[PDB]
């Protein structure tokens, strides 16, 4: 028994995004090798479809699921990172988790860079010390959905960010 | 292959059309009154799932699944399965485009044996000229001829996957 709360309005989203497509395309402009955005699946869909329109850089777009418990590759990249330029794309960033290993995997298989950009940041949250190069917006630990982010499977669509508040 | 890429749907045509699809999608389920789930078929179809499901004023849940992309008379294997049930819910299977529909009509097979209330697909492009198998498509974004088109998630040799536009490929 909720409601959802606006906490990052639509608006300030695509603002944020269009800064960060610029910063992603100052740092990777100059490369000339082949560039990859590798989205975590479920909750990366819509962030990953708003931030490769402002990335002005030829990439590929490409996609992975990944899981007190190990982190298992539900479905692997369909195409090879071996020296690419790789951006990992994440929701959000909150116990540093899941994305550090996630970024020791892929490096096994030897990009020529490796980096991670998330929309959200819980940093009061991190327990595991996770370099991450782009930040959409570092939150307070709030309980968020929508822009691809869920409560008990509701809420993917909503084109804000909201809190939940019980 | 030595190449150029031209504006054919602008991406301002694109986002007008989604809003419509989406009030046509509303309408259409908005009075079912069960869980609704859009299935995306990756890769193709991220960012039009992205724009669409924003556009759809009835809650959701928002799902994919990749099935083999072989390419344009092998098996459609499931190399990625939905994460959540279907069975009891209107499911609408969001697609980029159906040329052939071979890949299409196997997911709406697959899928119908798991018995939602309803099952129907929206894809943003159609080639009605390429189709080798009927299948019903509820919801087409745009209407085309056999074009070699690319952008909004139709790759050419793994590029152009994120121009916000679909553009014609003109071979040099
Ligand atoms: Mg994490
Ligand atoms: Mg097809």
């Amino acid at each position: 028994k909720h409601t959802v709360e606006v906490m990052i309005p639509e608006a300030e989203i695509k603002a944020r995004i269009a800064e960060l497509g610029r910063q992603i395309t100052e740092r990777y402009k100059d490369s000339g090798s082949d560039m990859v955005l590798v989205g975590l699946l479920r909750g990366s869909f819509m962030f990953m479809a708003d931030l490769c329109r402002e990335v002005q850089v030829s990439h590929e777009v490409d996609f992975m699921t990944a899981s007190t418990r190990d982190v298992k590759i539900l479905k692997d990249l369909d195409e090879d990172i071996r020296g690419k330029d790789v951006l990992i794309v994440e929701d959000i960033i909150d116990s540093g988790n899941t994305l550090s290993k996630v970024r020791e995997i892929l490096s096994l298989r030897e990009p020529k860079s490796l980096a991670i950009c998330t929309l959200l940041d819980k940093p009061s949250r991190r327990e595991v010390n996770v370099p991450v190069e782009f930040i959409g917006f570092s939150i307070p630990d709030e309980f968020v959905v929508g822009y691809g982010i869920d409560y008990a499977q509701r809420y993917r669509h909503l084109p804000y960010i909201g809190k939940v508040i019980l």
